[PDB]
């Protein structure tokens, strides 16, 4: 990918953002947290977040240490 969902979510408008959350079924303040490290992002939403940012917040950013074993074919 070409960024992290930190730095993406950085980039948009806050309502965006807000759209953003509602999309993938989860608070901004979840959205927040996934996006602080605070807490995991689940396999299923890594893909839609991946999917929704056409790419650049890509699976490899978003389980950074386990992408390779979650996904062996991405690789």
């Amino acid at each position: 990918g070409t960024m992290t969902l930190k730095e993406f979510i950085k980039s948009l408008r806050v309502g965006d953002a807000k759209k953003f959350a509602a999309r993938l079924g989860v608070s901004p303040s979840y959205l927040s947290q996934m996006a602080s490290g605070r807490t995991a992002i689940s396999p299923t939403r890594a893909l839609m977040i991946e999917s929704a940012t056409e790419g650049q917040v890509s699976r490899a950013e978003l389980r950074p240490h386990d992408w390779e074993l979650i996904w062996p074919e991405y690789a």
